[PDB]
Order: structure tokens, then sequence, then C-alpha cells
């Protein structure tokens, strides 16, 4: 029993974050195969199409590359995709895991690995906000930082962490070097779409909070609302709609509680939620995802 | 910027992390040296002095253990320290890492490493509460994961996971052997005091919030009371409120002097909040959050 926001553990990872910086910019990079991703700006701050001609001036024997073993790596070849760096190694990293590069859906919740200087320091869980944004904890020297997750053995890589928007919100690529959100890597000012809250990860935490209180809630309504109305009401105050999942199905199975009871506390706790807590809390809780909830049964 | 709550990296306590078997009771091992350390109701379920002779009624030959790699190990010794069982292999882990066995005080946080069948399946951190007991997630199998940190290249580990008590509340013994709490590895009814807020913590998040304040609007925050409270005074408060005692510290101390606010209108704020919070929000929230150290908001400044 319990709730827990999940952290994958680190050690294939940590395999894979090396040391990237060049003429003074320190950075980090994820090493697979015989090829270093990171963030182009480890070259400098540069806009539109200054990148590539950027890129043809740069000299590989000036990339300082160091693995967490303290062996020096050798750039033999650079080139873009996005806004990442593509840097092949002269040797293969032989501890280079199964993986795949998927892009992270809004409500999707991974692992930050954060480095600095090559090296993972510390780990913590996130979610793919609806506006490209991820609410992280990063400080200068951290780009390059990678999020993922393992799944039947695989880490699937969603995140290459690159800049930091306003109100401490983050943003990157993924590894493909698309920016979530359409987000630039520029120092400039950047709309942040208004962050819409993950209807299906409040359902998950409703649900915990249901199986928690098993030993029904007085904060659970005992009308319903259908999933079209939810959806029409969701659109116009803030909330991702509502999508119907296995894990949720289950959930809903377990606890006994159809999940339109759930929507419909949604509504009316978000209108005034009183003085009645879920879980010790008077806000909604959004990056425990139904997926997850349900593991922890 | 941004405040998050941290987890260590997993790789040096990877290469500990084993599973040990005996007679059908599947649980994890901690592997350092040629020594294994798991909890001792492995052998089944016992009380009191009855450990003593279980012990020497168990034979190393019926202990199955092996590491991560499938490679099975053999114990060639056992003994019982507390209430953790000592495993001795006939050959040593050469992963070993730089390692110190420290107790876990209240508001202390640190890593669990979630084991199953001698794998870490996954990381989350937890505070020590003031009644000896975490607030973990945990399932059959999962006794033997241990919690730890990573400070100075040397792996602490505090923590390892024999029970739950009621209302999702867990609990275990230090490397030591001794039982947090004052609990017993039993299937009775037991004793569990009052859980309260770790005002040392609550400061730290009040801190983190006055830098985001900072850092988004070049001011204090609004809810940051304008008075202060006696430290005295306010943990003559906090035993008649649920909250654990201030107590001063060096990332305490460093807080405070890099925001310029006086600890002791946090430690009023805390009180005018937790009477009456309104409708101002704290990073978000309208409760406290006190699983935040101080030494963690210092370290997510730089
Ligand atoms: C990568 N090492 C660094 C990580 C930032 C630094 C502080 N917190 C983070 O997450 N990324 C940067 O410094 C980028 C680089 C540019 C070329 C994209 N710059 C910023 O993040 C910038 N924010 S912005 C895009 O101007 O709004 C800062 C440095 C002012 C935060
Ligand atoms: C160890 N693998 C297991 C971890 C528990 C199981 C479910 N969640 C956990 O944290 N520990 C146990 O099964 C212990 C074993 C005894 C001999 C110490 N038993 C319990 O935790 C028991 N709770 S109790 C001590 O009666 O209050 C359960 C199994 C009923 C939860």
């Amino acid at each position: 029993s319990g709730f827990k926001k999940l952290v994958s553990p680190s050690s294939a990872v940590e395999k894979c974050i090396v040391s990237v910086s060049y003429r003074g910019n320190n950075l980090n990079g994820l090493w697979l195969g015989d090829t270093i991703y990171c963030p182009r700006h480890v070259l400098g701050k540069f806009s539109g199409d200054q990148w590539n001609d950027v890129l043809n001036l740069a000299n590989n024997h000036e990339f300082e590359v160091t693995t967490q073993h303290g062996v020096t790596l050798n750039v033999v070849s650079r080139r873009l995709k996005g806004a990442v760096l593509i840097l092949q190694t002269a040797v293969a990293n032989a501890e280079t895991p199964k993986y795949k590069f998927i892009k992270a859906n809004c409500g999707d919740s991974f692992t930050i690995a954060c480095a600095y200087g090559g090296t993972v320091v510390g780990l913590y869980p996130v979610t793919m906000r609806s506006n490209g944004t991820i609410r992280a904890s990063f400080l200068a020297g951290a780009c390059g930082s990678v999020g993922f997750n393992i799944e039947k053995g695989v880490v699937n890589f969603f995140y290459m962490h690159h800049l930091e928007l306003p109100n401490a919100l983050h943003t990157g690529t993924d590894l493909m070097g698309e920016f979530y959100g359409g987000y630039v890597d520029e120092e400039v000012a950047q709309r942040v779409p208004p962050d819409n809250l993950v209807t299906n990860n409040i359902v998950a935490w409703l649900y915990a909070a249901i199986i928690s209180v098993k030993e029904l809630p007085k904060w659970l309504e005992s009308t319903t609302v259908s999933v079209d109305d939810y959806n029409k009401w969701a659109g116009d105050n803030g909330f991702t709609p509502f999508s119907t999942s296995t894990a949720i199905t289950k959930l809903s199975a377990i606890t006994g509680v159809d999940v339109c009871k759930l929507l419909r506390t949604i509504m009316v706790k978000n209108s005034q939620w009183g003085g009645d807590p879920i879980l010790g809390q008077y806000n909604f809780e959004d990056e425990l995802t139904p997926e997850s909830v349900f593991n922890q049964i």
C-alpha cells in the first residue's frame, strides 16, 4: 500500500551521460553507440539560419568530451538535427542499452536524470504539460540532461533539456531535435499557452484517494456528469479532456466508483474546494498517472 | 530555477541489491563486501526469544541468494543483529561502494530503492517521520529494500524495509538492525504515535517559495508575515498543535542569509497559516509541504 511518484532506476542512463564542453560552454550529452546527442547551443547563442554556418565553421578537435570513467572521447564528425547537435565518436559506447526515441504526450510522466559536468547528480519525475513544458529543477550547466523511463527492459528517451522559461518552467526537445511546444533555443520572449490540468491524472489521484480511504470519501460527489458534458466544461475551465484508458477502467472496477462520479467531483471542487481535503491537499494533483496508480495496487 | 523532491542516482545501490530466498520467503538483501544484510523474517514469522533458536535451526545451504547477473552466492555463516539477518558469502562483492550506516532522524530525507526479487524496480524520496515510519509505496516481496543517499562519494544507508502498519505506514530498521520507532517485526497490533508536521522542512519549503517569488515578482511573498515569533514560543505552540520543534541548522542559516529573511518570520507564518490559511497559495498549495529539506533547497539554488 501507499502511493508515490516513482522514478526509474538510473544505472543504464548513467552509463550514457557524458560531459560536452566547447570554448568554455559546459553542458551534458547522451552517448549511444558512436553518437553523442547534446543541445546545439553548446556552440553559442545563435538563431535562425546562423546555426548551419556555425556548424561548418566549428572544430571537432575543440569538443571536450569526457566520460564518467575519466576517458576522453574524440569527435570525428558533426551535424545538426533540429536543435540537437549530433557528434560522432571514434569508438562506440559498449555500455549502450536497448533504447527507443519516443515523443512524450500531454500527461505522460517520466524521469529526469539531472546532470552537471557529465555526472547525474539526482533524479525526479515530471509530467509533460499541455503547453510543451515540464515543471523541473535545473541550474546553469544542466542542459543535455535527459528524460526517460524503462519499460520491459528498454530505455525510452523522451526529452533533452535546453532552456528555462519564466515562472520556473522548463522545456527542450525530443531526441530527434524537435522542441516540445514549438519553443526555440533563443534567449528571447516566447509565448507560453496556459497550462491545462491533466484530467486523466487527476482521475488517477482521486482513485488513489478512494483506495487509501478504504479502511466512500466525504468529498466524493453523488451526482454524475457525462464524458461529453465534462469535456465541454473542461475546455472552458483549464482542464484537458477526459479520455478512457485500460488503467482508468480497472481503477473504476476495483474501487466500485464510476469515473463520471470523479468528473463531477473535479467540477465541484474546482469551483469551490471547501474545507475537506483530498489526500491532505486543497489543490489537484495531476502528475500521478492511472498506470502508476494501478501498478501500486 | 524550480524545486523538486530529489532522488539519489541508483547505480551504486543497484550493484549491491541481491535476492534472498529461504523456504518460500522471497525478499531482498544488501550485499556489501562478503556480507549480506536482509530482514530476519525471511526465516518466517517468529517473535521474541524464538529467533535465536530458529537461527541455529536454519542451515546455510538452504539460503538461495542470487545477484542481478543471475549468479548464485553461497552463504558460509549467519548471525542475527537486532532484526537484521547477516549472511556471510564465500566471495566478496567487488562492486561494493564506499558507504556508511547512519540512523535517520526525524525530518531526514533519503531515497528508497524499491526492489523485488533482488532487482530495483523504482526509486522515490521519503522523509523519516516523528513516529519512526515513512510514507512509502511497497507491496509483498519488497522487504530488504533500502533507503540511502550519496554524499561526497559515500553511500549513506539509513533504512531497510520490514513491514507496513495500518494507514499505509511503512517502517523497518537501520542497517545496525535497530527498528525505527520501537516497532517489531511481528504481525500484531502495534502502538503508532502521532505523525507531526516537520517544521524544519516546512521552513525550507517556505524559503524555496520566497526564492521563487523573488525570481518571479522581485518582491517578498504576499503571505509572509511581518512579525516574528521566538523559537521557544513557537516550539511551545508546536507541541500543542502537531508540529515538530524548530531547530537551527547550517542549511537553514544559509537560506536565511541568502534570502535576507529572518527564520522567525517563517515560524510566525506557520502559526498564522495553520490556524487560517486563507486564499493565497504557497507554491500552488494550501497545505504545508514538509518532505523538502533545507539541504535540498540549498542545493537547488546552487
Ligand atoms: C542549459 N545548460 C541551460 C539550462 C537553464 C539555465 C537555468 N535553468 C535552466 O534550465 N540553458 C540555457 O541557459 C538557455 C540557453 C539558450 C541559448 C536557449 N538559456 C535559458 O534558459 C535562459 N532562459 S530564456 C530562453 O531566455 O527565457 C536563462 C538562462 C535566462 C534562464
Ligand atoms: C516484506 N516483504 C513485507 C512488506 C509489506 C507487505 C505489503 N506492504 C509492505 O510494506 N513485510 C511483511 O509482509 C510483514 C512481515 C512481518 C513478519 C514483519 N508483514 C506486514 O507488513 C503486515 N502488516 S502488520 C506487521 O501486521 O501490521 C501485512 C502483510 C498485513 C501488511
